[PDB]
């Protein structure tokens, strides 16, 4: 849902519901997350 940063529009693990929501001064803008990969 090209909802963040870390991940695009096709991400998987977000299209559902966006996993990082709660990664506040987490990986969110950080360009890479560590949930989805
Ligand atoms: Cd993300
Ligand atoms: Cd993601
Ligand atoms: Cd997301
Ligand atoms: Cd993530």
């Amino acid at each position: 849902k090209s909802c963040c940063s870390c991940c695009p529009a096709e991400c998987e693990k977000c299209a559902k519901d966006c996993v990082c929501k709660g990664g506040e001064a987490a990986e969110a803008e950080a360009e890479k997350c560590s949930c989805c990969q």
